[PDB]
């Protein structure tokens, strides 16, 4: 027996030459990239078989063994539909119908509270998925980059709690929702902020990360992490957000302060310094696409699903999607957890980082704001993509009434 | 070929006749207790042989036939290891060193504000397992009766989302914790309680059951209601439970009067009426074992796995685990979301309703309470549980490191 | 020299007859009324004189001595203008300028909530003024009984501290205000009543009263005393109310319950029986008249000005009018303190108890309430009383500025 | 008859040359202070009679004239024993009973959050009086300066009223305490602190005071208005406290910036300055003495006593009264509002300026603190002379129980 030949044959069709755009096609469909870092080396094989010719350009047994034997592995997976999402095209045009469903909810304003969250399109609205296979897709506006905001809290909380664990991470910061009574007070009891995803926890778990180095190397570092998050898919900075988030920072002034004040840092924190830090990586940079990706590790247990690094502890990981869950969308986030039920987190540049368990990750974005800071599309299609298929928490995997479920075929 | 046989043959151990006490044996480290009621047909044929033909005791291949007939594709998908817990046997090893090291944890106070709470020894400590498929296991005294008491809430909370839904049901009661701050409000902003699970949010969904019947009525239509969901095992009720919650539960009381000054409850509610109703719904009695299949159909999308019968609407479970996560464990709520991410729900008595989604259900039971009114020996055993399987809510099925995962060969 | 005579010249003309008309005319001008129980013998032997022989309404030195000897002292400093208010009658037309100007303030609603108070027509608007000599005055409908409701808590509280002392009494009840939105909370840091002048407070002071004899005897008790605080001015009671407050009080039911769990009320209280008690003593009926001689009394160290007797010990009255001063207007008590700087009380049925400490006390009435509860016209004319005159708390009463001051002569 | 020979004659003393030993030492017993500003023409001229004329210290009647001429009216009411209190003497037997008997309340802790208020002796304690009339009496630690720390909220506020009136101050800050469950909030429901008297209110009030010029002139300002209320007597100022407070005001900057974003300030405030200017408010030093004389500016209705000055409009000293009978004493106001029932402000240096509406003004000083931030010697102190003297605001006048009245003979 071969697993190469195998393949071969079920693709060959009975043909006994596979024309090479014929087996591109057929990647495709499974949902995987040819630019998958996974695939580069029978990718890189592909580029090199030809260049022997213009002329054939087919492939027989052999020469389709010289390239896909790399990574036979993965490929036998896709093409004997053992990911995630069998019928991934199926899939993939439910994702479009909700899209197109949303952009019609053109309600909401855009942030302008800084000039640059004010340049931003209101009809821009994009939607990525990636699943923890790595089986990508994206319908509208998914390669414009956009700042994270507070889409970066969820991130930085991860890399606290991955480099010095959940004891010494929840020594500064809660770890249960505040109430729908104190999103205006800073603290708790025990007088850490309620958790990292309120502005008054992120600011702590700012200061825990990378003690000892500077802004620059701290910066370097998270960027460093966010590259092995996305897959080292488009991570950039915005210094024009930068630079207006610091001249209006006064809300986030007062809480350093506060905090200052209140002994919540670690012994030899310079506080204000942590606040242009925290600045910093509210200006990141990400598109759809990036994004989903850093949300599939998040579905993946801390693996990179389009490259298989280890990138994120799984205890890290459970915590990050466990406060995603209960203090992830502001003061909507009791109402997103009961009818929606997916760990996610809403930013004010209108992206809402989305991961659904076991299954995939998700971005998705559009500027226009409602009354309590998230999308209104994105919070629109996160409802109906509940609504559609079987994927709240406490959805059941065997009786699950008239829903759909993607990860099975019939 | 033929289910039968196959099933025949593998059991039939290349030799020709099977013994039943070998097939009963086969069939029970399955999981599987001979009296399920998805077994019945089987099991009165095999009382049925043992009689006809009292020479013998052994099953030639066709008259396993006769015996297994109606019930092959249950006992197939046990004996070809298909249940959601393939190696049962192994994990009820788990179940009992877990049940042994939460057993010498002696804090703790027992409930004292009625002497019926109060006469329970604190020794007792059980934990019973039922899962998806059906597959029990108990451990320490886990056929001692004892009231819900809070446990009910979630129950009666999914018994009026299963009927009137959703929407109607949160025109009175919130969807939220309230956040640990506020165990002393009972309203929230828009005067609706803060969620079903605190008392005033089960006295406003109490007054929702069944409007329109006398009190008679409506505890009987409660009572159909959790027999089907615990597959007919025990679900009874402590009248002496109840006379003393009724004349000492000043603060119910404070309840509900606030309540019909804020005007919570629909039209033509009797205020004291529904308090009276509400101290009944909990002095409900069950045991760990029955409690437990009430549990494994909220884990069961709704379907009590010991009969197969649809009890809930998969709406009302989900609701329900919902609110569990959130809010089923008093102030260790979040702590428990955050450490075990299980769905739970304590009561005074010291049992805490128990469900791992798509897994199974449990109960564990031990009057001694700590300081939030949870069960010391309970909530020391789900810490246990969640730290040795990848049980917790937002572990991965996939990449799991240390832990171990039952689900899997 | 002699007093009785000394008077006699003083009112004699230069002539040395007094017309008993001319004596009367005189004796009200003071702001005493002829029915003064001070007065009493001396308006006994007028009574009798003026059945002598009904020839001639004189009174000569002899038989003016005759009638004024009982009550000279009193009489000496009326005619000598040694009352608080020397000039009276100049004093009691800027009342009715106030009266008159608040009488077109027309806003609010009357409550409703029970049908006993709703029968009222918003028409009604009295004031009545008893000073700490028992100078009187009144305007508008000041002899029509109506319930005290709220009013009465600052009465029995005096009562609680008159007979058990403050130490007691404040066992069971704070002596703050709560803060002002903590209506609803029921007690404080220490599981006690914020202040008698909430419901929850009122109701520990009400189970204080009078303990080990049944609702009868403590409610005959309470009217006695409330007897002795008016001058034995009219003091009644309505059942109407009485029925409707208790068929509808569920908060005070609310209140009661949770007051009985978190044991806040003496060993051996029947609770709902109190809850009765209480219903009752909001039940009794007042007017206008009758109680500004009860606030008279708290304005004059615990003594009723018409009688001269002893009701209540200083500490009852200090404390009783230090807690009218920041709890005795609902949510408006901030702002009633801060302008306005009178202990004062409001009821539901359109009164308030006002106190000018040293003064004079007040009884407003008028059914229509506020958007707060208090009553319009009456706290229309609170307002225009202290813009008119030093009796604000914090007025000096040697700069004071464009204000006028009615214990003062020229 | 002519007013300089009366005096003469009731000091005359039946002789016909008066000592001038014996004139000084008459002068003194009421009361009165030699240095008095009002007395210096007086003083002038029996200084250089006693140099013009050695030949025998008496005073004749026609040197009598010639010294109490320009100062006749405030000697005679001096003499003529019709100050606010008459017999002074006595009284202040009182005080210094008073004095001895806190003075064994040795508890409490100094504060030391910063070095300068750590260095302070424990058992330094002095109280100061001076009455409406300028009658002076201390006893104890009464010329050493401390800063006035918070005792300065009430005087800025009273300037701040006074130069822009009650309605614009309070556009920016409420009239009410907070309650006992909001003295951690920094704002009320309208989005202003809660009153002048705590930090948030305190800094806002700083930022209205003369605005659109410097510092240095906005300081000069406060300088010169809080020398004519002290009757030019010792205000100071502490750089040493100044900077170590300006060094250690983490949460005041908390405090800044939290106003900043909910734009609690004027429009074109400089935030950090206005905090810098607030620094320095705390830190201006006084005696008691000098501060006591403040406190009798407050207690005369806005004119200093010993000068006749107008230092502060009624409406001025009206709010501020109003103000601390409130919340001037942190979270102990309420039960000493019912207590004590004075005007009074507390400060973390030990100091208690204390306010008798119409009769004195005090300084109490000691430096060790109790748990809520007041003097415990101060605070003892303040007890005792309400259940000593009829001071209480809701005591009675007239009918005052077993209480002593100083403001009465005998
Ligand atoms: O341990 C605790 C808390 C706690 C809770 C539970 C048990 C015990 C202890 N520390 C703690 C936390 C937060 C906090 O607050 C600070 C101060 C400023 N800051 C404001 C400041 C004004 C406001 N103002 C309003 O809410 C106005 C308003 C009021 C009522 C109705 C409507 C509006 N909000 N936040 C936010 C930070 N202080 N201390
Ligand atoms: O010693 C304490 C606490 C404490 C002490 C020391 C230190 C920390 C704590 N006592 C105490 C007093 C009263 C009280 O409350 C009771 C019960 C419910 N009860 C409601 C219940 C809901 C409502 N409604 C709302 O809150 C709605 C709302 C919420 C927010 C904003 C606007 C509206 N009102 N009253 C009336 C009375 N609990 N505990």
């Amino acid at each position: 027996p071969s697993l190469e030949d195998l393949l071969f044959y079920t693709i060959a069709e009975g043909q006994e030459k596979i024309p090479v755009h014929k087996f591109i096609t057929a990647l495709k469909s499974t949902g995987l990239r040819t630019s998958d870092p996974r695939l580069k080396e029978c990718m890189d094989m592909l580029r090199l078989t030809l260049q022997t010719t213009s002329d054939g350009v087919m492939l027989d047994k052999d020469l389709f063994k010289k390239c896909v034997q790399s990574n036979i592995v993965l490929l036998t997976q896709a093409f004997r539909r053992k990911f995630v999402i069998p019928d991934f095209m199926s899939f993939t045009s439910h994702i479009d119908e909700l899209y197109e469903s949303a952009k019609k909810q053109s309600g909401g304003k855009v942030a302008d509270y800084i000039p640059q969250l004010a340049k931003f399109s209101p009809d821009l609205w994009g939607v990525s998925v990636c699943t923890a296979d790595g089986q990508r897709h994206s319908t509208g506006d998914t390669k414009v980059p956009f700042c994270l905001q507070s889409c970066v809290k969820p991130l930085k909380y991860a890399i606290a709690v991955n480099d010095l664990g959940t004891e010494y991470v929840h020594r500064y910061v809660g770890k249960e929702p505040s109430g729908l009574r104190f999103n205006k007070l800073f603290l708790n009891e025990d007088d850490k902020p309620h958790n990292p995803m309120v502005n008054a926890g992120a600011i702590v778990v700012t200061s825990l990360i990378k003690q000892g180095v500077n802004n620059a190397e701290k910066f370097d570092y998270v960027m460093q992490f966010l590259n092995k998050m996305a897959g080292n898919e488009y991570v950039g900075f915005s210094n024009a957000t930068f630079q207006s988030e610091r001249e209006s920072g006064d809300r986030n002034f007062a809480i350093g302060y506060y905090l200052k004040e209140k002994k919540c840092f670690p012994e030899g924190t310079d506080m204000v310094g942590i606040l242009d830090f925290y600045f910093q990586l509210c200006s990141i940079e990400v598109t759809c696409e990036s994004a989903s990706v850093m949300a599939a590790t998040l579905a993946n247990g801390g693996f990179c699903p389009i490259t298989g690094e280890r990138v994120l502890s799984p205890e890290a990981v459970r915590n990050t999607l466990s406060l995603m869950h209960s203090c992830g969308m502001y003061d909507f986030s009791g109402q997103f957890a009961f009818h929606v039920g997916l760990p996610a987190k809403s930013g004010v540049a209108g992206g809402i980082l989305l991961v659904v368990p076991n299954v995939m990750g998700m971005m998705c974005w559009s500027p226009p704001l409602d009354k309590m800071g998230n999308s209104v599309k994105g919070i629109h299609f996160c409802h109906d993509l509940v609504s559609l298929c079987n994927f709240h928490n406490y959805d059941n995997l065997r009786h699950f009434a008239k829903k759909l479920d993607p990860r099975r075929e019939g």
